[PDB]
RNA sequence: AGAAUUUGGACAAACUUGGUCAUUUAGAGGAACUAAAAGUCGUAACAAGGUUUCCGUAGGUGAACCUGCGGAA
């Protein structure tokens, strides 16, 4: 059995220079066979005869969302992690500042969300996703969506240094 | 038309010299009203929110990358 992913027009040359890195933990690692197609633009991957094809799919997945070699391998180990993907969806006002809203200044927003909560946040033009444990996806998409929809940055800042404490906690 | 004699002089600034209004009294009294500050340490309070990944153009160019603008997820 076999699973396709396609890559996108952005993050094409990068897996060329960093292909390297990838197909070693598809092949001796994970036991199966690969191929990528430069006709349709894809990565066929096959099982051999000596249930991998999910998490592999799942970590060249991780490299065509946009996360990087580490943070793709960080989805391949670490079986409690996990990663979401939303588009904004909830042009000027709504869509032209909601993103750097997300971002702030010099991608500092995105980076204090990504640190308080120990998620690793890719963001496209519109497109967030979100890469960690599941309480940590939790409590990033709902800062997200916070100050997409409107909230004092300072409310958003307080609530993202409570949530690092209360995420390290124990009781 | 000039000079002095003027022929007869209406006029005349300035200088003495009393009643009028405005101000300075050098000053000095009188007898009214109002007014009158005695409180360590106070802050830096202060203002919006385009990141990543490729692509093209233009320049600075070890044609590597960056920057500016225009695109894609």
């Amino acid at each position: 059995e076999s699973r396709k992913i396609m890559v996108p027009p952005h993050r094409m040359t990068p897996l060329r220079n960093s292909w390297t890195k990838i197909y070693p933990p598809l092949v001796e690692h994970l036991k199966l066979q690969v191929r990528m197609n430069l006709k349709t633009k894809s990565v066929e991957l096959r099982t051999n005869p000596k249930g991998a094809l999910q998490k592999g799919a799942d970590f060249i997945k991780a490299f065509t969302l946009g996360f990087d070699l580490d943070d793709s391998i960080a989805l391949l180990r670490l079986d409690d992690l996990y990663i979401e993907t939303f588009e904004v969806k909830d042009t000027g006002d709504h869509l032209s500042r909601a993103i750097g809203r997300i971002a702030g200044k010099d991608g500092k927003t995105k980076f204090a969300i990504e640190n308080a909560t120990r998620t690793r946040i890719v963001l496209a033009d519109s497109k967030i996703h979100i890469l960690g444990g599941f309480t940590h996806i939790r409590m990033a998409r709902e800062s997200v969506v916070s100050l997409i929809l409107g909230s004092p940055p300072g409310k958003v800042y307080g609530n993202l240094r409570t949530v690092a404490s209360r995420l390290k906690e124990r009781y």
